[PDB]
């Protein structure tokens, strides 16, 4: 049937997101646990904020590869919308994929508190937030262009020759995507902590649960979607890679 | 002959694990010796703990690439045992790898301290234990998922067609598997130093031998197996990508 | 139509360079803002200057991968000009890229300071200049070889068969080229911040505009060209791997 | 003719070695220039000794790829001997390849002094040396096993299907080799600064020119060759990958 594999192709998206978050989170939180804030431990010496940026782009690359020929290796709500606005994701999928992504991200970040809870709460919760020093418009713009780069990669990465089984869904070359994320994280983590993935953003937000988080949560949906839409427009028409 | 190509690989495992544990732990002890205790050493200016995580990751990347069409690139009881529940490595072929790998680790581990026994001993010796602040359940829960992440990555990394020499043992591109190892560490080192490898943990426990360390060791066997047995279960049925 | 697939790529260059300069410099300024001046910031605990070098490297890796079968993945006047002496990019097709790339950089550069004009200005703005202690000849000699390393890497990275859309423009795997960019930086950043990209340097010089910076800028054009013209010469004849 | 391409296949080995060294060197020296010794600059903050290890394994990977289908992508005297002892390098080549490698390495490190000369001399010269704290036997053993890993990769990396033009010389998969180097550098740089490449070792030695360097230069030829020989024995016979 069509309903059973679609369901299974969605089950993957949920699982991979769960893994992706908590690794990236417990990397961030593990970093923030080893690297001291004010006092009570060692300054620096952690994985560096280079190590954190490795966690995201690295876990993504792995999972995209793990979830390539199944779901399509989407793992990102912004990416899902891009591919959808590219008229190549069967509507109902995206609605489910977002539920899939946003579910597991809550789960993932949830498994992190359970482990520590102590050093979790004090240390950021791994939740995306505006860094003090920048205006909101600045932060919004970075998320837009940032996500744009990620999504621009995806479409370029789609090989028409190779496709997912029991579907017309584009399988993705797993490496440059995860590397594109890593580049963006290197560029962004100061400003916002790098959202460009509403699943992640909404994920830790539910768990960490802070006024400043919820107040600034509105960006990492708007910003990314704007970019993913722009990247779709940039790829399928003004580069016209459709034909 | 079945024995000559089998032992061909049963050794290749042992060697890789020897090489694996050697390069990795020699980095860790190196990192320790760079920052060290008050009087001697400078902080931060080592490889960074990221660099340690690199060592464990990339070594898996190359040793699998070398032992791909030979042993199948396990270098891990969990990965091997995981491929047994998956009914892809016949019983007797597993138990050998299980033992063959463990010895290499020890041989790899013991080789390291002979270089730096003075330093080695004072600085944790790359032994898998709980960092204080974490309840034992936290440490256990960390290993199972971390192993799962890898073993699942290992399974999605199974070519349906190509075999290692003279068996039904998988052969596929390793680069993701190395990252899975590398990734997990970055998030798991703060807790246990990242085990997700029963032989590696066992090999560290044998040489170092510290009671509080040695009686926590049970976790890094109990844990990883479950995470592997789950990933095998999930990938083979809950995804059922094996059905054809 | 010749114009529609040409401009198809003439834009793709411009955009990549815009994206390139944006992501890279936003990291640098980020690094600056993390350590900063006495009162504000913590040292070391940034990405590390290695992380900066990563940004320049990997961005070349992905933007070439995106613009491989489109523009041919130059994102660099030197690389483009280098492929002109190699007689592989017809005259008029180069001059466009030469200009098309430069604008993107500026557009990419200008976009960055609009985010952080306060910080940006106080912290070097990713502008290519000589760090004190180096004579100007040292800085020049650094850029030429660094560019050579890349442009030579670019040439050894030329598939004899596959073209970009509707031209005779090469298409081959990018991963080495990204590393060449990444590698050179690690050894060249201490001197100039690593130029090896005339458009990038020009783009940085336009927005930042500082006289002592702006009148040293001539180096990062004079240099890279020579290193590119050499690599093209060496690869095409001294190795003569192009002859068939 | 046979003499012209052989000569050209040797010209590549020289060039790539020149590049490899000075980049790795000026990375090491650039690191040591930015990172202070006792006083006169900033502590840490450099590329880290992770960044240095990236320079070696990274430059190698690039150049091996750049010099694959030509020379065979050898770049290392130890590797040359291994492939030779594997009965698959036409004797005369190795003698020339060593001259090729050891020449450019001197050149490379030479271009570094010219640039700085000031901060060159005080800061190690990028020359391999025993780290104070270890015995010589310890240091020798690391170079042996270290080089072994590098060379074991090479043979495993040799694809019999693909071969260099106008030769029977094995082209190498450029990535795992350069990555194997990187791993070893991460493991070794404390102890010796990682030799496993007599070209590099003899390269900076000529330029830096120190008593302690020349005294301890004897290791990074003996050690590596022992390993490269062992890796050859480990590969071609007790793994018997010859047939």
């Amino acid at each position: 049937l069509r309903k059973w594999p679609l369901y299974r192709a969605v089950i993957a998206e949920f699982v991979a997101t769960l893994l992706f978050l908590y690794v990236s989170i417990l990397t961030v939180i593990g970093y923030k646990a080893q690297t001291d804030a004010t006092a009570g431990g060692v300054d620096c010496g952690g994985v560096g904020i280079l190590g954190i940026a490795w966690a995201f782009g690295g876990m993504i690359f792995v999972l995209v590869y793990c979830t390539a020929g199944i779901s399509g290796g989407h793992i990102n709500p912004a990416v899902t919308v891009g591919l959808f606005l590219a008229r190549k994701v069967s509507l109902v999928r995206t609605v489910l994929y977002i539920v899939a992504q946003c579910l597991g991200a809550i789960c993932g970040c949830g498994f992190v508190k359970a482990f520590q809870s102590s050093y979790y709460t004090r240390y950021g919760g791994g939740a995306n937030e505006l860094a003090d020093g920048y205006n909101k418009g600045t932060g919004l713009g970075a998320e837009i262009i940032g996500t744009f780069v990620l999504v621009y990669t995806v479409f370029s990465a789609t090989d028409p020759k190779r496709n997912a089984r029991d579907s017309h869904v584009p399988v993705l070359a797993p490496l440059p995507i995860g590397f594109a994320v890593f580049m963006v994280h290197l560029a962004t983590i100061p400003i916002t902590g790098t959202g460009i993935n509403p699943a992640r953003s909404f994920g830790a937000a539910v768990i960490y649960n802070n006024e400043k988080a919820w107040d600034d949560q509105w960006i990492f949906w708007v910003g990314p979607m704007i970019g993913a839409a722009a990247a779709a427009f940039y790829h399928q028409f003004i580069l016209r890679a459709a034909a």
